[PDB]
């Protein structure tokens, strides 16, 4: 017997994440420019589909990319997705708060880039936004007027 | 198991705004001087202060600015910014941030806003993991990028 399944419930880790530190053997796929330089946006794990899609956004040729990004998992617990070749993605440690991951990329010409990373999750709970949408209504403002910042397209330049 | 000391100085660090509202749409619409999105707050105990630094686009290009607000005896923080700001905070703990803003511009327009924001926390011990991690991939520090920073302080 090998190892034995792993009940996997990541689902309600979902949600906006972001980039804190990306590490690579090759610098030039993270350096400006890079395919690897990615800025994550959101995180969403589907347990029974076994999948995790990546939203993302990277600068190329002078200009800013709106990235998807779809993973499958394998029997071998990690996850494959094509994107600047193929890869395989290693997720070493994970809570409610963080990712730490390890992923092999190679390229269109066999080239293998190994990349480390972590990523927080920006983490909003229902006690603060109750509080919020209270005091809004207390102040008498419409919900029409509330803006979103977490998911809107209108938003500044990392670089 | 163990959890740092808790210092409001330690609330200091990367903040992100979630929702702003209010009761003048166009003060926080597109081009909208409150359409504020937060980079990174300082708390000074000491001297009672509370910096601000966001990003917020004027005429169709952003611009980094940054308020210091200073704590008033009943609890409240004054601030200048397109006018007179009263700010309270409502509600505050190590991840988030409710607070109404009363602000009367140039013209002695009132206008009350309301906003929600959230800290993005990193932990010693997954900084920890992310760097063993890359020391076992055989990766030279000088071959890692730090987005976050690079987010804190944008163009
Ligand atoms: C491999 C998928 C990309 O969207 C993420 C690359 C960052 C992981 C180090
Ligand atoms: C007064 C300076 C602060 O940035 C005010 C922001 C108001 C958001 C509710």
């Amino acid at each position: 017997a090998q190892e034995e399944e792993a009940e996997q419930n990541l689902s309600e880790l979902s949600g906006p994440w972001r980039t804190v530190y990306i590490g690579s053997t090759n610098p030039e796929k993270i350096q400006e420019n890079g395919p690897f330089r990615t800025y994550f946006r959101e995180l969403v794990f589907d347990d029974e589909k076994g999948t995790v899609d990546f939203y993302f956004s990277v600068k190329r040729d002078g200009k800013w990319k709106n990235v998807h990004v779809k993973a499958t998992k394998q029997d071998d617990g990690t996850y494959v997705a094509d994107y600047e070749g193929q890869n395989v993605f290693k997720i070493v440690s994970l809570s409610r708060t963080h990712l730490v991951a390890h992923n092999i990329n190679v390229d269109k010409h066999g080239q293998t880039t190994e990349l480390t990373g972590l990523f927080v999750k920006l983490n909003v709970e229902d006690e603060d936004l109750e509080k919020f949408w209270k005091l809004t209504e207390d102040k008498g403002i419409d919900k029409k007027n509330v803006v979103n910042f977490l998911e809107n397209e209108n938003h500044p330049h990392p670089e």
